[PDB]
């Protein structure tokens, strides 16, 4: 049951239309999550999953087609959202049965909303697709990926009025958190390429990155509204992002922004820095900025345990050719990681760093001895961030269950320190934490690097 003002609005013929809709419901004591996810997939799935009119734009008349191309918005109308709406609230509110003395809610009844959602989901597709994250999605397709899930059941209680279970989040993986101060938790979905009902303990206690041992966020309303912002996928196919769905999230990022809905959400500033970067919008803090308040926030509230608010910042200054200064921020980044155990299902943030060490970083020098042939390769300072980097990835292995080096890293390890002149890798004096590095400290600041030898200690067991 829609309140007359939810009504009014509609119908949503703009981006702008949408966010009077968000800024109209982020007003409220607790904005409708079913609602506002039903309209951002509506929207996606015929700006992106059904695209109605190609992309492509055509190489003393006017031209016979649009000569840059075409922008489009499906109208939400009333009638069709209410009806999806209806759908889901006729689903939930028959399917469970409704004391909640202290205004909190038990162990067993999180589990069949749970559930509920859960035994909805077909049994065969691919759980990685795009635009099977909203409700829109669970309505229509019976299909959820695994965030999507924890956060259709999230949705699914504040529509049965349980007001206290919340959308948790790592930087991977998500769950509920309930209780009378958000201190019991429930595994709702799977993770990986499930652990359904059993509490997260015994992942946070693991010290595995995907529990940030203990310091992820746990959401409130309006949080879990800039979750299903940040969720928005623009994807049309993987050359083609829609440019309307990419002006939408910005726009709403920038309105959740305002109302100080971000201050405890670094990846969501870090999504719009990203944005900000490729469409600047006039007024406006600059990326740099940006980045700079994510990882103040992850410091802030998170105990500077999070390890996307430094690749966010890294991957700017790679961009932007700061070489020194993204070479700096993924030593920062090492820095984190070195404190946790790599564990059975951080494949994620793996891929991340093994991308930055074999792909990135071998790039960025390439690109730095271009200019080459003062200088970032010449600077004993930049290679002292190098090894850092490594020092930290080389802790993190130390004493984990998972290997992390393997021969390939050894491979651009020796050719990342081959853009370093012998004269300026032999000015750098450093304390090493991990084993393996110490155990060639020397072999590394060498004139003539021993491949064999480097590629033979980095690849040695934990
Ligand atoms: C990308 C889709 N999505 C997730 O995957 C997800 C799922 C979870 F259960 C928990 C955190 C999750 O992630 C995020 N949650 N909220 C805001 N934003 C997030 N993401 C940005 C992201 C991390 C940073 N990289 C960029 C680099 C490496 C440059 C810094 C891009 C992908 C992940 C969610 C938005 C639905």
């Amino acid at each position: 049951g829609l309140k007359t003002a939810q009504k009014t609005l509609f119908p949503l013929r703009s981006i702008d239309d949408v966010v009077r809709l968000f800024a109209a419901e982020l007003g409220r004591e607790e904005p409708d999550l079913v609602l506002l996810s039903l309209v951002l997939g509506f929207v996606e799935h015929f700006l992106a999953v059904n695209r109605v009119i190609p992309t492509n734009v055509p190489e003393p008349s006017p031209a016979p087609d649009p000569p840059g191309g075409l922008t489009y918005f499906p109208v939400a109308d009333l009638s069709i959202i209410a009806a999806l709406y209806a759908r889901f609230t006729a689903q939930i509110r028959g399917a469970v049965d409704l004391p909640r003395e202290g205004g909190v809610s038990s162990r067993e009844l999180v589990k069949k909303v749970s559930d509920v959602i859960w035994n909805s989901l077909s049994r065969s597709y691919f759980k990685d697709r795009a635009h099977i994250q909203s409700l829109f999605s669970f309505i229509t397709g019976t299909k959820l990926d695994s965030s999507g899930v924890a956060f259709a059941v999230v949705g699914a209680c504040q529509a049965l009025g349980l007001r206290d279970v919340h959308l948790a989040l790592s930087e991977d993986h998500a769950w509920v958190v309930f209780g009378p101060n958000g201190e019991q938790t429930a595994e709702v979905t799977w993770h990986g390429k499930d652990r359904r009902g059993q509490t997260v303990n015994a992942g946070v206690a693991e010290r595995s990155w995907l529990y940030l041992k203990g310091s992820y966020m746990r959401c409130d309303r309006k949080m879990e509204v800039a979750f299903m912002v940040c969720a928005i996928n623009p994807s049309i196919d993987l050359h083609t992002d829609s440019l309307e769905l990419l002006q939408l999230q910005q726009k709403l990022l920038w309105l959740l922004y305002d109302l100080g809905h971000l201050e405890r959400y670094p990846m969501a500033l870090g999504n719009l820095a990203d944005l900000e970067e490729l469409e600047p919008t006039p007024g406006r803090p600059d990326p740099l900025t940006l980045y700079h308040k994510g990882i103040a926030s992850a410091k802030t509230y998170y105990r500077d345990e999070h390890i996307y608010p430094y690749m966010y910042l890294a991957g700017y200054h790679c961009r932007n050719r700061n070489v020194r200064e993204a070479l700096q921020a993924w030593a920062d980044t090492a820095t984190v990681i070195q404190d946790y155990n790599y564990c059975r299902e951080d494949e994620e943030i793996y891929k991340e760093f093994f991308e930055v060490a074999n792909d990135v970083i071998p790039n960025l020098l390439k690109e730095a001895a271009s200019l080459l042939e003062g200088s970032a390769l010449q600077d004993p300072e930049c290679f002292a961030h190098l090894l850092r980097f490594y020092d930290g990835i080389c802790k993190w292995e130390e004493g984990s269950p998972t290997p992390v080096l393997h021969v390939g890293w050894a491979t651009f390890l020796v050719q990342s320190l081959g853009r370093f002149e012998g004269q300026v890798r032999q000015k750098v004096r450093i304390t090493f934490q991990s084993e393996k590095m110490k155990g060639m400290k020397e072999l590394l600041v060498a004139t003539k690097i021993n491949s064999s030898a480097i590629k033979l200690q980095l690849t040695a067991q934990s």
